């Protein structure tokens, strides 16, 4: 029962640090940047995840700065943050105290994959809808995640709530300002990134989201490959060879233009026969060569594939009610306010003033 | 646009007869018959089959790739001018009509090699064992020879990795294969930075450089050597940033100048300032110091700072191979290691004074 007490700063609000005590620490994750532990807050008994990262004393943490300003039901909440010293030297660590979430889309999808089972479409709808809401929210602040993948999509299986995490690659994209093309994990990288573009936009997150949707429908990654060339060939096999204008749209630079002219592969033949046509249609609208041609996250949320979620009688397979899905804010709808007419169904959020 | 002839020699045995063009010799079409076909490899580009030559009974590999009627096959054009003991030989090639449409397939008939460095390394890794250093020395030496050879023609492989290194376990002979990404690099000409397999990509490729040189093959070979010594890839990562982080952990943060050497265009300069990781702390205890030294001279941020393949061959890590009494653990003789040609030595002829040991110069 070893208790650890620190003076941590609330993730949001005023910089008024308070004493926080926790126990039952244990490693629950890792990365090239740091370690993630689980712990229990002594006062509330609530479980949290503490992401520990080496902090450059001379500069401020971008991940922390971005997290401090986010407040959305589909994004993991930053409860507190504090600094601790790494005895190994005069090394200082930034500790992000976040809400603990038990699963990830990666693990859940792997279970169904192994059991040679398909993840029920109701879950594919729920998870993808919530992912798009989180993207609509961060994109409205000009912030691009840049690492959308199954492992960064936390899930609470019982409530079916999805929470986007890991803002370690996130960055506000400013039109005209160049950005590195080596972010984003293999399998989920937008083609313009593979082509080395540095003028990409937030739409790279939409391509990644589309790769996640296809993977949940297929049961395996849709564009695998150990090299960029292999990945591109897998993309070309499905989307067909990119037009000269399309290549120009992605990155009007890359020399190699030698690529087997393959006709677009009918999106319908890509997935199993049982696959809902709406899911396929949404997919074709996310995985587009021309970045500007892809649906925006808010438009994706309004897609017909998510119509069942807007049904007043929808329920979770475990009998519970669906989680929050319609508590949109002005900020979240800012890219296209008129969509509220579709996004907030007649029965949703009905509340009188007594 | 050619065709084949299928039949049944005897016992129902299916025999395929084709008319192929010699790989190296002059264009004298020859009739080739083979049986017992079976897939032994794959790639987004094609499929590799194993087949048995009807008369010699010899096994060969047939790499089948879709041919673009638009231009010539770069892989074939390159394979055709190569002749080295550490590079898989192209016996002949022929076209076959893909019964799927008006699609034509180019078939490269190669010498068949039973193993790959990838499979061998995995066997030891699984058993939580490590490949004896003598094999590491032999395989890496032969890989550097093959690179000195293709580089002497200005040809960069661009996909050096364990799966592209064929091996004959008994003779310990290594043959480089898969020239599907290979290209002659001409100074001033831009080249795509999305080639090469993750884990083996040089940092300048990760940074999106298009003005890279053949030294990217040297970085990759260095990753293979480190991997054979470690039992696992040295710079793993699902994203480029993760890979850069693993690299920085070992090499330390790249100076502003080193960054300029790889690619003078990329933005992100924001990367934790880690100190150089003692290479000796990177490998298991008792790892030969010479192996660690060679690794540090191959895995350098500044491309021009890396050893050339010929220089690598002359490194002291390979001194044991030049010993007159060296033999394979199975008591057998080592493969050909000193039959260097003028072409192969062109990059630095004087290195021959080290490369060709005294005993190899005996008249007899
Ligand atoms: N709030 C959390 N609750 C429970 N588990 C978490 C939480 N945050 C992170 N993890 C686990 O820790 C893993 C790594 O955390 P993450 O924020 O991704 O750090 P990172 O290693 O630097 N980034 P990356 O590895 O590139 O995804 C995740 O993929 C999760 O499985
Ligand atoms: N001559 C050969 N003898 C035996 N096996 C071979 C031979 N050539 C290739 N293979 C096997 O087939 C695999 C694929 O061959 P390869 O030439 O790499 O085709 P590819 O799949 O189109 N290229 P890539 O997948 O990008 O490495 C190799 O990694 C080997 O394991």
């Amino acid at each position: 029962s070893k208790v650890t007490t620190v003076v941590a700063t609330p993730g949001q609000g005023p910089d008024r640090p308070q004493e926080v005590s926790y126990t039952d620490t244990k490693v629950i994750g890792n990365g090239s940047f740091g370690v993630v532990y689980q712990a229990k807050l002594c006062d509330s008994g609530e479980l949290v995840a503490i992401k520990k990262v080496l902090q450059d004393k001379r500069f401020k943490n971008r991940e922390l700065q971005i997290m401090r300003k986010l407040d959305h039901c589909n994004i993991v909440r930053l409860r507190y943050f504090f600094y601790s010293s790494g005895e190994k030297k005069d090394e200082v660590y930034l500790n992000l105290v976040l809400d603990y979430v038990p699963e990830t889309v990666y693990r859940v999808a792997r279970h169904y994959s192994r059991a040679k089972q398909t993840l029920p479409v109701i879950y594919v709808k729920l998870y993808m809808y919530q992912l798009f809401r989180s993207l609509a929210y961060i994109h409205s602040f000009g912030i691009c995640h840049r690492d959308i993948k199954p492992q960064n999509l936390l899930l609470d299986p019982d409530t079916a709530v999805l929470k986007l995490c890991d803002f370690g690659s996130a960055k506000q994209l400013v039109r005209g300002e160049p950005n590195v093309s080596y972010i984003c994990s293999r399998y989920y990288r937008a083609p313009e990134l593979i082509f080395g573009a540095t003028d990409y936009t937030s739409s790279i997150d939409v391509w990644s989201a589309g790769c996640v949707l296809a993977e949940l429908l297929l049961g395996q990654p849709i564009f695998p490959g150990d090299s960029g060339v292999d990945q591109l060939v897998e993309i070309i096999k499905v989307l067909g060879t990119p037009t000269r204008e399309q290549i120009r749209e992605m990155n009007p630079n890359y020399t190699e233009f030698k690529f087997p002219q393959i006709k677009a592969h009918p999106w319908t033949k890509v997935f199993r026969p049982r696959t809902p046509p709406e899911a396929i249609a949404l997919c074709s609208r996310l995985l587009e060569y021309t970045p500007t041609a892809r649906l925006t996250p808010l438009e994706a949320c309004a897609h017909s594939f998510f119509d069942e979620l807007r049904d007043p009688n929808v329920k979770l397979p475990n009998g519970r009610d669906t989680p929050a899905l319609f508590n949109f804010t002005t900020q979240e709808l800012s890219s296209n306010p008129p969509l509220a007419t579709i996004l907030i169904p007649p029965h949703a959020r009905i509340q009188a003033a007594a």
